C-alpha cells in the first residue's frame, strides 16, 4: 500500500499519510482555508483540540495544545501531519470535524543500532532520502500488533529504493569516510 511521509520524529515515530485518505485530508484543507474562522476568547489548556495558521504556509490546521507557553505562545502538534509549531493565536475547530480521527498514522520502521548511535546523521540522511521522493512510499507491515506498528518503507518510484537498508548503508558509508 502507499502513503505519504508527513513527519519524522525520529526512525521509529513516523507520521504516514495513507492513500485511503487522500480525498479526506484534501477536504479538511479545503473546508478549513475556505471560510472564516472563529479566534479563541480564552487560554487553551494541553490537550485542548483548535486550529491554527501554520507561518511557513499561511494556511489553516487542525492542532492540538501540546504546551501552554510564556508571552501567551502555545507549542502545538498539526494533528494530521504530525510536525509540530509555535503560535500566538488558536481559532475554534469547527464542530464537523470534532469526531474525525488524525489522518497520518504513526509506525516505526525496524531498529538498527546504527540509527541509535548516529541520531543527526541518520534523520539528515533520511530527510535527503525522503525529498528524493517527496515522501511517497510503499509500505509494508512487519508487526502490526506493536506500538507503533514495524513497517517496511520502499521509495514510491523507479529504483524502489529499500529505506531500511539504503539508510544503514549511507550512514555507515558517512563514518567510514569520515573515520577511516
Amino acid at each position: 500500500t502507499k502513503a505519504i511521509i508527513t513527519h519524522v520524529e525520529n526512525t521509529s515515530r513516523i507520521y504516514l499519510q495513507f492513500s485511503e485518505k487522500d480525498s479526506l485530508m484534501d477536504i479538511i484543507c479545503e473546508k478549513l482555508n475556505g471560510s472564516k474562522l472563529q479566534p479563541k476568547t480564552e487560554k487553551a489548556a494541553v490537550d485542548d483540540m483548535c486550529v491554527v495558521q501554520f507561518a511557513d504556509d499561511l494556511e489553516f490546521y487542525r492542532s492540538r495544545i501540546l504546551e501552554v507557553l510564556e508571552d501567551d505562545q502555545y507549542k502545538v502538534i498539526l494533528i494530521d501531519y504530525g510536525n509540530t509549531t509555535v503560535v500566538d493565536k488558536l481559532y475554534e475547530l469547527p464542530q464537523e470535524f470534532t469526531l474525525i480521527k488524525p489522518v497520518a498514522e504513526i509506525c516505526s520502521m525496524e531498529p538498527s543500532a546504527i540509527f541509535e548511535k548516529n541520531k543527526a546523521l541518520t534523520l539528515t540522511t533520511f530527510d535527503a532520502l525522503l525529498d528524493s521522493c517527496k515522501g511517497v512510499v510503499a509500505v509494508e507491515f512487519v508487526n502490526k500488533s506493536a506500538s507503533p506498528p514495524v513497517v517496511r518503507l520502499t521509495t514510491k518510484d523507479k529504483r524502489s529504493l529499500k529505506i531500511y537498508e539504503h539508510l544503514q548503508k549511507l550512514v555507515q558509508a558517512e563514518l567510514k569516510l569520515i573515520q577511516k
